[PDB]
This record gives C-alpha cells, sequence and structure tokens, in this order.
C-alpha cells in the first residue's frame, strides 16, 4: 500500500537526450536512430523571437551551424529539415541505445512524465498531466526545451511532448514530437495566455478509489446521484463534465472496491459542497487531479517494465 | 519557474535490478560488481517469519538454493554471506553496468528517491523524505522487497535506503546499503509500529523560500521573531526544533530572496496559528516538508548530472 505520484523510470530516455548549438542558443534534442529533434526556435536569436519566419531563418543555414554534442562525442550533422515546430537534424550516425519507441498524441487530463534536461544533460524526472487548456503545470528554466515527456508502455516509449515555452502566467507549453503545439500556442515572444482551466473530474473519482483501496474511507456515503444531477454540481466547481465513457473506465476500479462509480460522485459531491474539514485524503488537503484510472490500477497492482 | 516533486533520473539504477528466487520467495536484488544485494528474509517461508533466527535458516542454504535472474540471464552463484539484515551473493560475473556508486546512510529529514521494483523489472520512480521516525511513506506492495533509494551527485549514486518491510499503519520500513535498519525495526512479523511522526521543520522553511522563487508572496510579514520564540510555536504545533545548523544551512536561500531566515519562522509561526484561509502555496494546501535545502537550490538553478 501507499499511494506516491509516480514517475516512469527514466533509463530509456536518458539515452536519447543531446546537446543543440546553434549560434548563441543551447537546447536540448532527442536522438532517435539518426535523427535529432528539437525546437525550431534554436536558430534564432534574441531579437529573432519577437516575430520570425522561420522559413526565413533556416533557409540561411547550412548543417555545420548545428552543433549537436552527446556527451562527450560530437554529432556530425548532415541534413535538416523542419516539420511543424520541431527541427530533424540528421546525423551520420545511429544512436545504440535507441529504445522501442512511437510518437504519440495524447488528449488533456492523461499524464506523463518529464524529464527535465540542461545542456543534453538529465535533471530529474516527475509526473504531470496535461491540462484541460493544453498547458502543463511543470518544472522548467532556461535551457530545458527539448526535454520530452512520455510513457512506457512494457518495452515501448511513446514520446508525447517536447518543452518549447514558458507563458506570464509560469505554467509551460509545448509540442507532440511531430511539432504540433498542444492549445493555441504559437512559437513566439507574444501576448499569449493559457485560457481558463478545469478540473480533471474523471482523475479525481480515480484517485478517490485510489484513497479507498488504501483504507482513506471517511469521505464515503449511501447518498447516490444521477450522472446529470452531478454534473450540475460540477459546472458550478469548475469541474469538467462526466461522461458515460468516463463512467465506463471507472467500471474496473468501481469493481474491486464495491462502490458504485455513481455512490462514488455522490461522495465527490459533498466534498465540493462541504470541503474536507481538517481531514486529508491521501496526505493531500486538496482534491487531486492527475491520476488517471490507468495510473492507480497499474500502481495499486504493480506493474513493471522491461 | 514551477516547483514539482522531482526525483532523481533513475537510468544508473535500472542497469542495477535482478531478481532472486529462493524457495517460494521472490524479491529484488542490487547487482554491483560480481555481488547481489537483497533483503535477507529471502531464505525465509511464510511459516518461518514469525520468529526466524536468520543464522540458522542460511546455514542450511546452498548456493545452488539462489535463483539470480537478471532479465533473461540466469546468474550463478558461487557465494553468499549475511551482514546485518542484506544478503550479499557472489556470483560469477560483475554487471558491466556497474555505474560509480556509494553506500550512504543518511539522516532523517534527507530525502531520495526510490525506484520500486517487481521481479527485478522497474514499475516507477518518485521521491520520498526519511520521516523522524525512521519511516518512509512509500508506495509498495507485495514483491518490491530490494528496491533501492538513492541520490546522484555528479555521476555518482549513492545508494541510501532498500525495502524490507510494511507496518500496520501503512509505512514501510527498511535498512541502508549495508543492512541496518533506519529506527528500530526488525525483519519479524511480530508487534511493531512507528512511533510519533514530526513535521520536517528546516524543510518547510526551504519549500516556503521555493514559493518566494516561483512568486508566491502572500503569506509574507514583517514581523520577526527570535529563534527561541519560532520553537516554542513549533513545538505546539508537533514541529522539529529549529537549530542555528538549519539556520546557516538556509542562508543562500535566505540570500538569494533577501528574506531573513528568522524573518521566514515568523511567517510560518502565523500560517501555523492562522492555517492558510483559503490559499494554497505551491499548489499545496498542506505545508510541505519533503523538500531539503539543497532539493530547492538544484531545481530552482537547474543542477544535472552525467
Ligand atoms: C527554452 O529552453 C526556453 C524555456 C523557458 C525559459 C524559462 N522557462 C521556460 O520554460 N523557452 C523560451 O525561452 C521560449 C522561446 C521564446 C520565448 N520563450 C518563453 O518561454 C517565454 O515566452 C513568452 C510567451 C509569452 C510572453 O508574453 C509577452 F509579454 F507577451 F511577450 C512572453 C514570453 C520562444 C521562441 C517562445
Ligand atoms: C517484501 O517484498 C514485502 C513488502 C511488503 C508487502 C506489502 N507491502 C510491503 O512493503 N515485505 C514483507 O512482506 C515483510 C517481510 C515479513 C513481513 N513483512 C511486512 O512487510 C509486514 O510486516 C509486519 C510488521 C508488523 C506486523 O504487525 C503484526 F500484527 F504485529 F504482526 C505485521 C507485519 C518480513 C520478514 C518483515
Amino acid at each position: 500500500s501507499g499511494f506516491r505520484k509516480m514517475a516512469f523510470p527514466s533509463g530509456k530516455v536518458e539515452g536519447c537526450m543531446v546537446q543543440v548549438t546553434c549560434g548563441t542558443t543551447t537546447l536540448n534534442g532527442l536522438w532517435l536512430d539518426d535523427v535529432v529533434y528539437c525546437p525550431r526556435h534554436v536558430i534564432c536569436t534574441s531579437e529573432d523571437m519577437l516575430n520570425p519566419n522561420y522559413e526565413d531563418l533556416l533557409i540561411r543555414k547550412s548543417n555545420h551551424n548545428f552543433l549537436v554534442q552527446a556527451g562527450n562525442v560530437q554529432l556530425r550533422v548532415i541534413g535538416h529539415s523542419m516539420q511543424n515546430c520541431v527541427l530533424k537534424l540528421k546525423v551520420d550516425t545511429a544512436n545504440p541505445k535507441t529504445p522501442k519507441y512511437k510518437f504519440v498524441r495524447i488528449q488533456p487530463g492523461q499524464t506523463f512524465s518529464v524529464l527535465a534536461c540542461y545542456n543534453g544533460s538529465p535533471s530529474g524526472v516527475y509526473q504531470c498531466a496535461m491540462r484541460p487548456n493544453f498547458t502543463i503545470k511543470g518544472s522548467f528554466l532556461n535551457g530545458s526545451c527539448g526535454s520530452v515527456g512520455f510513457n512506457i508502455d512494457y518495452d515501448c516509449v511513446s514520446f508525447c511532448y517536447m518543452h518549447h515555452m514558458e507563458l506570464p502566467t509560469g505554467v509551460h507549453a509545448g509540442t507532440d514530437l511531430a511539432g504540433n503545439f498542444y492549445g493555441p500556442f504559437v512559437d513566439r515572444q507574444t501576448a499569449q495566455a493559457a485560457g481558463t482551466d478545469t478540473t480533471i473530474t474523471v482523475n479525481v473519482l480515480a484517485w478517490l478509489y485510489a484513497a479507498v483501496i488504501n483504507g482513506d474511507r471517511w469521505f464515503l456515503n449511501r447518498f447516490t446521484t444521477t450522472l446529470n444531477d452531478f454534473n450540475l454540481v460540477a459546472m458550478k466547481y469548475n469541474y469538467e463534465p462526466l461522461t458515460q465513457d468516463h463512467v465506463d473506465i471507472l467500471g474496473p476500479l468501481s469493481a474491486q472496491t464495491g462502490i458504485a462509480v455513481l455512490d462514488m460522485c455522490a461522495s465527490l459531491k459533498e466534498l465540493l459542497q462541504n470541503g474536507m474539514n481538517g481531514r486529508t485524503i491521501l496526505g493531500s488537503a486538496l482534491l487531486e487531479d492527475e491520476f488517471t484510472p490507468f495510473d492507480v490500477v497499474r500502481q495499486c497492482s504493480g506493474v513493471t517494465f522491461q
């Protein structure tokens, strides 16, 4: 027992991080087979960042302008191309540490682990969700661009995020590995802001089940509620609506604990209306929303990866 | 900016986890050079666990009773010995992935990352502190014994914890890598309990500085307090005393923010007496105490590891 915000083991990804320097810009790149992926604003400078026409900026580059430095070994670049907001630098060497991988584009509310990197060297690993407003609340300092987020699923790394920028509110914005941004953000230093966020309802309910599996039973009740009447109370507290697809998803957890999904919604209703009144759930005084139903099952039954 | 409970990258340790089976017991082992370390209660059975005389249990073993299975390769054991509560199995092969490492025994209140493992395969990674009562609040299911906790410091892995047991209250107890338990626990299924815990005062103060670096300034004030008068209020809320050594430690953070340590104590005083009153600090509605002064500086300035 116990319940912790758990990241995936980072080893398979650490073997892919490299440093990419062009001009006066250093950031991280992701080296898979003979290609290095990185944010395209590495070809910028400080006066570029206002309003670049990245196509203009890149027709003006040569291969030798890109220092790709893989620890203590320099990787010769032999070609370059742009896909949306990422660069793909073709190098003369294939990474022998290339794991089995996929590029996936995740839905808001799904979670992933982030390996924060600087100068191609990993700094730490932590778990994040994609917020409903397509930001993530990460931990990123200057030079972290190029760090990726990922999930592992047996032996395969599904890469789902590359870091590009911080917004004025201190949240973070980036792309999938094909360089399409999550949300309406652009890789420009102009006025942008995150949009109103909401709480991820289905995740809260999964986290409440985690709590019950782990022996927190103070917030339960017999009241029940209809899905309709639950969503009327959720919209008042800035929670996303609950769909039957969310309900079905919560089936295995409902079954394991013996608490009907709609009964757990009746619990959440009274927690939103009364607060917690000094109590805590899983060592948290807030309703936690960055655990998926999958995350709970995975952790509460011990799934591993090879 | 941003502030997350960050684990160290797990790669160097993943390359050391192996599976150890003796009799009807499977757990994890740590393979460094030609030695595999694991909890000694692997030589037990179910009726053993009441009150074993592990010396009796081990004089009765042969090398071939220990299946040490390193992924898809079996490691022949060629010798075995017991040091305190861990076994050291000598194997005919040295792990080529052995990182630079040390065994360290940490003080309560220090933090470390835990790579949870099952059947020699890593499941996830997360950050923990050693509580003042020498438990840790981890996430561990049956078969996780042998997972280690560690810190990284440039290129060197300092191993500081190996998992052995869960106590009735759902917290976790284990040893350093030389097999001496943290706290008064023994590797026996008999009546044991954790002892009263306290909150790690110096860590809370570091976490408050993290908050200020990241722009949370609602809990600040001009009141100041003496160290004496602060500790009178701390003891009433079950916090550990603050020492000048704690104060000096908090020097760099005090300097970076411009807030004297004793001023930040005056802040913490009023947060203990008034609560937070709806506000949150770093997305937490509780005072967080598993970030060390070192953890804060590391994260708020981007230190990496090679
Ligand atoms: C790349 O390593 C770096 C990481 C960030 C630095 C600090 N924290 C980070 O996550 N990215 C980076 O610098 C991007 C680059 C330039 C601007 N940028 C930002 O993160 C800041 O962007 C930004 C957005 C909006 C905004 O509002 C203002 F007032 F209108 F202009 C200011 C700045 C790229 C090209 C986006
Ligand atoms: C090893 O993988 C396993 C991990 C734990 C199983 C569930 N969560 C875990 O962390 N360890 C393990 O089973 C140890 C083994 C046997 C007992 N044990 C426990 O974790 C439970 O110990 C325990 C302590 C006190 C207690 O009180 C009671 F009522 F008095 F007896 C009950 C059980 C070793 C040899 C400690």
